[PDB]
């Protein structure tokens, strides 16, 4: 098995975190606390994100779709599908230095490319930015993660305030502007830590809502007298609170969509997430990569963890962490303050708190929108790192003028 599917929490990593809690105090916020490396899976978060990208053939499905009701459904597929594309073990992904980019691509099935370009915005709180989108379908995803991590006893929660922006560039709505999807993220919690066995579970509200349509989604959570994990339920209404559909079932089993307007009829099979097959991104090999990009930067901390040797591992690890503080100590002395690279800080009115630097117009040419995103960092192979690159994105945005 892959050691991300490997559960390492034995009896000598079970002390070591009754240890870490026997000094923390509810409430505690997990963030400015290391974490023993046995609960790392090999990615960045800014990796991680691409799993929930996994799926992209229900993103066309749905941009291709000309019912408005069936495409809001098709949305809702490809969101809810790359969920359950992770370690089957309670691990979590590296926590990205402050600057940290990765990008990554996909070789479509319709010969098409899909482009992804993340950057870690913030470390003190945790923060990163992402960029998506598919130029030849007219498919731009734009996305934050920030989690917001403490600790509450027996469980441990990871608060996810981050969001998604999903638009249809020629899909035109009462505005002229591209059909908008905003997606928020469920919380994931850890249970049993202290007395028994840890299981991640997700919990809490998820909304997506649409110019159209809206979706309430409740991650269920498992009791004490029981029962089951991993449950949800919500519905499908429009903006006049009229209900079409309920969505139930299991984010990591099967989910089902039950029509309202047939009120005798059974929840038919919405989405099987053993049928249909994941996609994984490609990425460039490390000998083009720079210092601070995700596999490169970290490849030392994954290698042990592949042979499950953690005093390298944590060795490695705290080299790169303590390199960062003496950064950040640098920063102070020298009266300057860290600019992302890649992204820009919101204007008022904006949906999120980070957008891409790079202005790609709606109606711009496929071709030269490809070009536009292209200039933005390496992602494909043979692309080369250029000046304009560590510059930050504000200066990057003073000019244009
Ligand atoms: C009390 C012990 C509990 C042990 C439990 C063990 C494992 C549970 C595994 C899974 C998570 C489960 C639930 C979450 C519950 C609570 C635990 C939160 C875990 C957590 O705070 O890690 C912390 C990092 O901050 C995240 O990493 C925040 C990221 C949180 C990751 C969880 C999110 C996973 C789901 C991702 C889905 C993505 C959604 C995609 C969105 C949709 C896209 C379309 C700490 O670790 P760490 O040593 O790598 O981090 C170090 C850091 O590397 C170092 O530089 C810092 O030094 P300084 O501070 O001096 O510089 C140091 O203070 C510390 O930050």
């Amino acid at each position: 098995i892959d050691t991300d599917d490997i559960d390492e929490d034995d009896e000598s990593g079970h002390n070591i975190i009754l240890n870490i809690i026997s000094q923390l105090r509810p409430g505690c916020d997990l963030t400015r606390i290391t974490l023993p490396t046995f609960i790392l899976e090999k990615k960045s978060m800014l990796e991680r994100v691409t799993n929930q990208l996994q799926f992209p053939e229900f993103l066309l499905q749905a941009h291709s779709e000309k019912d408005p009701l069936k495409r809001f459904l098709y949305v809702m597929k490809w969101y809810l599908a790359g969920w359950h594309i992770a370690p089957k073990a309670v691990k979590k992904p590296l926590n990205p230095v402050l600057g940290e980019y990765f990008t990554a691509y996909w070789d479509l099935p319709n010969k098409q490319q899909a482009y992804y370009i993340s950057e870690q915005t913030s470390h003190h709180p945790p923060e990163c930015a992402y960029f998506y989108m598919i130029p030849e379908s007219s498919i731009r995803v734009d996305g934050v993660v920030i989690p917001k991590s403490r600790f509450l006893g027996n469980s441990s929660a990871a608060m996810m305030d981050g969001s998604t922006v999903l638009q249809f560039l020629d899909i035109k709505d009462g505005n002229g502007k591209p059909e908008k999807y905003v997606l928020t993220q469920p919380n994931v919690y850890v249970r049993g830590i202290l007395f028994g066995k840890m299981r991640i579970e997700l919990g809490d509200h998820m909304i997506i809502k649409s110019p159209n349509f809206q979706a309430d989604i409740e991650f269920k959570t498992k009791g004490y007298v029981f029962g089951t994990y991993d449950a949800i339920e919500g519905t499908v209404k429009d903006y006049d609170g009229n209900a079409y559909y309920e969505i139930s079932g299991k984010w990591n089993d099967v989910m089902y969509l039950k029509d309202l307007k047939q009120p005798r009829s059974s929840p038919k099979v919405f989405l099987d997430t053993h049928k249909e097959s994941p996609l994984r991104p490609k990425v460039r090999p490390l000998s083009e990569q720079g210092e601070y990009e995700s596999r490169k930067l970290w490849k030392k901390v994954t290698d042990a963890l592949a042979v499950r040797n953690h005093p390298v591992a944590t060795e490695e690890k705290f080299q790169i962490e303590d390199h960062q503080r003496q950064l950040a100590k640098k920063r102070i002395e020298d009266g300057v303050e860290f600019h992302p690279k890649l992204f820009r800080r919101s204007k008022p009115g904006e949906d999120l708190d980070y957008c891409i630097y790079k202005n790609i117009p709606v109606d711009e040419d496929p071709e030269k929108q490809i070009r536009s995103i292209l200039q933005i960092a390496p992602i494909l192979p043979g692309q080369q790192f250029t000046d304009k690159f560590f510059i930050p994105a504000f200066e990057k945005i003073k000019s244009q003028k």
